[PDB]
RNA sequence: UGCUAGGUGACCCAAUACGGGCAUCGGGCAAAACUCGCGUAGGAUUAGCGAGCUGGGUCGCUUUUUUUUUUCAGCGGCCCAUGGCUUAUCCUUAGCCUGUCUUAACG
């Protein structure tokens, strides 16, 4: 809800900090919880539909089938990164990008 | 592989009588050569490595030789897996360690 919110909202700028902590927690515990109870981890991004997101390194891929996805570059203003990143990681906030993107491509046509 | 001692000679030299060289065998211990574990000057005004930059298969990788068992590497050619490192590369200083001097010691 607070994606939906900015993008509506762009130039708030006090709880976008607030949106960093929940992020930057919400990762803390993943990658603590796939250390403690993995079955737990896998059922809750299986019911919420989540990626892997733990840590010159391999961010624990399988024996084969080494499939990858890796992102290193080769000064900005806030939600022109923070949004990318936010729909980046997580594939329902993608959908409904992709959703919005082809709604308003075709409510200006 | 290299030394020293042995034992052999259808060989050569020496011998008022016998030992040397020369070939071969094998006992003793030995070097050599390779590999990896770590250590190691500073520089971001060196930030990507202009490269096979790492790995897998295929050969080529110039010898069989005592009983159940035995013989490295990209080093070159070919495909191929697309990865390997990130004080990585690049620069400039510099042989390295024990040493010697000092400090009470650490340095």
């Amino acid at each position: 809800e607070l994606v939906k919110h900015f993008d509506a909202n762009r130039k708030e700028l006090r709880p976008m900090r607030e949106l960093e902590i929940m992020m930057n927690q919400r990762r803390r515990m993943l990658t603590w919880l796939r250390r403690a109870d993995f079955e737990s981890y896998a059922y809750v991004i299986s019911k919420l539909g989540l990626q892997d997101i733990y840590t010159x390194x391999x961010x624990x891929x399988x024996x084969x089938x080494x499939x990858x996805x890796x992102x290193x570059x080769x000064k900005t203003n806030l939600w022109q990164r923070l949004r990318p990143q936010l729909l980046a990681e997580d594939p329902v906030l993608a959908a409904q990008a992709v959703a919005t993107a082809a709604a308003e491509k075709q409510r200006q046509t």
